RNA sequence: GCCCGGAUGGUGGAAUCGGUAGACACAAGGGAAAAUCCCUCGGCGUUCGCGCUGUGCGGGUUCAAGUCCCGCUCCGGGUACCA
């Protein structure tokens, strides 16, 4: 064994090692429990970034002790490979999108190799390349021919109308939003959110004859119990009702222009005369900038009695405020500043006077029903799934259009519809629509147009997840028994920025892939872990110019208090530095730490300990290099242990009926930080914790004696014990340390350790005496000691009723 | 302005169970320039044994609150009129 620790002597080799034999490489093996860790997949930018490393290195840790207690474990890595910065990428440079993204991949992949993640690289997928899209592709044909898909032109982001294909999400949205309940192991946060974003909404559509105009307008109300303090109706700018006004009334043209382009109200009288159905009074119709066209029916029945948003337009614009609900105690509402908001029991209503809410709601809507003019109505705030892009870079959409007019899917032996990868870039149109003789086909016999607009790439991130279970599966998109054995994922990791595109996105694909035979769960992950940032100090200062120019932490050369605080800072140019404290990392503040630097100068051990130690995974961590360096250290402290003991030779069998006291007592303390460890790691997930006993264990096998045979056996099972505690996150050194140790067989398939029960056992326990709550002595008693036994040891005591056993005596 | 989180030593963080506050580590300081190693370290007071105090500020429950409830202050993050 060398004396020295040197990662660039182990890390490689053991890295080759298991590369060569395959050694995280599994199947669908049914004499074994399964477990399916997964990581968000990265894009291949060019190069990791450090929340990269702690996403990964927090899937590592799980895969890795799951595998050494037994199970069969899935870990797969991949690529999400299409969008945009590689277009941008391949204008700059002089290249094309195909091979810079290649070429970022296989450096990548070696950073990734590099930190040691045990990934079953047998399953990797690029989503790029035709034997990954092609199965999307066909299975957009599907949903097609299930009339859950269509196309139409909508608004995006300045403002263009330009036509979209949808998947119709919304036909999902009571599931996504119901299954919510089931996800019992994803944070509040994630839920909440996508309920809020889900934004169910339980209303009526009411219709109104329009005088002097040829269509009826139909507004959406969640609140018809306030039917009767309608003072006006008010549509969006793009309503075709004020399109129309628009023509005569060069007021309203402008402001329909003004809107198109550009949270105070602003509005223009249509001239438009609607009749109220109940009282038959005409009520004005005005264009307004708050009612959104792209939602229910893109018009309102304004109470600004009773909508705040209508209450201040209407004192705008002077028109009339009418009140029709009570306040809590029965009064009619102070209306002279603001609307009243709650439900209550009407008043000023007619016939509906003094029914409650819900029987205001009920009767109200149930006449306009029968009336013919109204119907209750579900809308959701959630939009369907715009999945078109004007982009090159991405899978091909497999729609044609006939020579006809006709719109129909790619036929099944055209698919995949392939990208073509050798092109050159114009900076300005997609090589696919710039060329005419590209998207020119034939289909049904006759000649068509091929789609040139491509998917976006959640389109390809929605399912890459099961895939991943049947990756070389040419027959069809899933092989339905390697999915349903890994399926559904056990834990998730990855940020919470995912949470309302993505991690919806993907929750909607399983139920696709579920309600077409592929799956048989209803639900694609179990748990979801969102790992927090890694922050770093940031530093500017001010040029001569006004101007704030930011200084890498490394460049900034500071001043500390006596209590360490940074008081002053320089950067070596002279500038006055300001400390901004700790910082989400970007390029913009100039704080990016490079996570192939740190495994260039520690060791990927040494980056991953630290990554683990430093915070909750759940938590932000604070990137420190005074706290690298405190693990680096720790590991060399473990090489020296294992040194000192393994340059002593081997190891008599360790005898428990003879051991002495002492000897007994650190045995124990060896194995109820196994029973900790365990439990932090597989239950808690408290990684910082876990790795915390381990180094308070660490300090007393630093102390204990290691001359007589017992006390070596002894060192031997608690080294053997910390060399695969300390696996998971440290595998390179722990697989070195274990051979040095003679372990049996290699350390990743070497079973989990396991606390003796025996070991365990207490004679005593420790009871603290309190009198009114402040400790006033401390006692040893039997662990079998009855209340009134411990008492009596408690009267004793020359400075000495509430008693938990065990623990605590209080007087 | 909304919805959802936070607040513990000089610092990151422990306290899982309402029951010994500060494990573990960083930073300091003392020990045998740099590096390694070993001991001290919440604040104040001290006759060196210890005493009083302490989890943003208030209050509620409790025999007992960092923990559960409710206010106030101050810190972060999402969402852009969804009728
Ligand atoms: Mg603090």
């Amino acid at each position: 064994m060398q004396e020295q620790y040197r990662p660039e002597e182990i890390e490689s080799k053991v890295q080759l090692h298991w590369d060569e034999k395959r050694t995280f490489e599994v199947t669908e093996d049914e004499s074994k429990e399964k477990y399916y860790c997964l990581s968000m997949l990265p894009y291949p930018s060019g190069r990791l970034h450090m929340g990269h490393v702690r996403n990964y290195t927090i899937g590592d840790v799980i895969a890795r002790y799951q595998r050494m207690l037994g199970k069969n474990v899935l870990q797969p890595i991949g690529w999400d490979a299409f969008g945009l910065p590689a277009e941008g990428a391949a204008v700059k440079n002089n290249t094309a999108p195909a091979p810079w993204t290649y070429d970022n991949i296989a450096y990548m992949k070696n950073q990734l190799k590099m930190l040691g993640f045990g990934y079953d690289w047998s399953r990797e997928l690029a989503t790029c390349t035709p034997e990954y899209y092609r199965w999307e592709q066909k299975f957009f044909t599907e949903l097609y021919k299930k009339g859950l898909v269509y196309k139409k032109t909508s608004a995006v982001n300045e403002r263009k109308e330009i036509p979209q294909w949808f998947i119709k999400i919304t036909a999902y949205a009571d599931e996504l939003l119901n299954d919510l309940d089931k996800l019992d192991h994803w944070p509040d946060t994630v839920k909440t959110m996508q309920r809020n974003w889900i934004g169910r909404s339980e209303g009526v559509e009411i219709t109104f004859n329009v005088n002097d105009y040829d269509n009826t307008l139909t507004v959406y109300t969640t609140r018809p119990d306030t039917f009767m303090g309608c003072t006006y109706l008010a549509v969006a700018a793009g309503h075709p009702l004020a399109q129309k006004a628009a023509e005569n009334n060069p007021e309203l043209a402008a402001f329909i222009d003004e809107c198109r382009n550009t949270m105070e109200k602003k509005g223009v009288d249509t001239g438009f005369k609607a009749v109220h159905p109940l009282t038959g009074e005409e009520i004005p119709v005005w264009a307004a900038n708050f009612v959104l066209m792209e939602y229910g029916t893109g018009a309102v029945m304004a109470v600004p009695g009773h909508d705040q948003r209508d209450y201040e337009f209407a004192s705008k614009y002077g028109l009339n405020i009418k009140p029709v609900i009570l306040a809590a105690d029965g009064s009619e509402p102070d209306l002279s500043q603001q609307a009243l908001t709650e439900k209550g029991v009407l008043f000023n209503s007619g016939e509906f006077n003094g029914l409650d809410h819900e029987a205001a709601f009920n009767a109200i809507a149930d006449k306009l029903t029968a009336m013919g003019v109204g119907e209750r109505k579900v809308n959701y705030r959630l939009r369907d799934w715009g999945v078109s892009r004007q982009r090159y870079w991405g899978a091909p959409i497999p729609m044609v259009t006939l020579e006809d007019g006709t719109v129909m899917p790619t036929p099944d032996d055209q698919l995949p519809v392939i990208l073509p990868e050798d092109v050159v870039m114009d900076g300005i149109t997609s090589p696919i629509k710039a060329d005419p003789e590209w998207a020119k086909t034939t289909v049904n016999g006759m000649p068509a147009l091929r789609e040139t607009d491509t998917f976006d790439t959640f389109m390809e991130s929605s399912w890459y997840y099961a895939r991943y279970t049947c990756p070389q599966y040419k027959e069809g998109m899933l092989d339905s028994e390697a999915a349903n054995y890994w399926l559904p994922v056990d834990i998730y990791i990855g940020g919470i920025e995912h949470a309302i595109m993505h991690l919806l996105y993907f929750r909607f694909f399983h139920k696709l892939m579920r309600d077409a035979g592929m799956v048989n769960s209803d639900e694609p992950a179990k748990q979801l872990l969102c790992q927090g940032m890694v922050l770093a100090d940031a530093f500017y200062y001010v040029g001569e110019n006004g101007e704030r120019n930011w200084v890498s932490p490394v460049d900034a050369i500071v001043e500390r208090d006596e209590k360490g605080r940074i008081v002053k800072a320089k950067d070596a140019a002279g500038h006055e530095l300001v400390y901004t404290g700790m910082s989400k990392m970007s390029k913009s503040k100039n704080n990016g730490i490079d996570p192939q630097v740190m495994v260039e100068r520690y060791g990927a051990d040494t980056v991953r300990l630290f990554m683990m130690f430093a915070s909750p995974a759940d938590m932000t961590l604070e990137w420190q290099e005074s706290g690298v360096e405190g693990a680096n250290r720790f590991l060399k402290r473990v090489w020296k242990l294992v040194y000192e003991h393994t340059a002593k030779g081997d190891v008599a069998a360790l005898n428990v009926d003879a051991l002495t006291e002492n000897q007994k007592a650190l045995r124990r303390d060896v194995h109820k930080t196994i029973a900790k460890v365990t439990d932090d790691i597989g239950r808690r997930q408290t990684f910082n914790t876990a790795i915390a006993a381990i180094m308070e264990l660490m300090n007393k096998l630093a102390k204990a004696p290691t001359d007589g045979e017992q006390d070596r056996a002894l060192m031997q099972e608690a080294l053997l014990a910390v060399v695969r505690m300390l696996n998971p996150f440290t595998p390179h050194i722990c697989f070195t340390l274990w051979q040095e140790l003679k372990g049996e067989g290699d350390i990743d398939n070497a079973p989990w350790p396991v606390a003796d029960e025996k070991a365990m056992v207490e004679d005593s326990t420790l009871v603290v005496v309190q009198v009114n709550g402040k400790v006033r002595a401390k006692i040893t008693v039997p662990v079998d000691a009855t209340e009134e036994q411990v008492r009596e040891r408690a009267g004793q005591e020359h400075l000495v009723v509430i008693y938990v056993p065990g623990k605590l005596l209080n007087l």
